[PDB]
């Protein structure tokens, strides 16, 4: 869901964001 910063594959698509920043 919130896998750190960068881009991760959350289920349906690559979700890039700033989780751990």
């Amino acid at each position: 869901t919130r896998i750190c910063c960068g881009c991760y594959w959350n289920g349906s698509k690559d979700v890039c964001s700033q989780s751990c920043c």
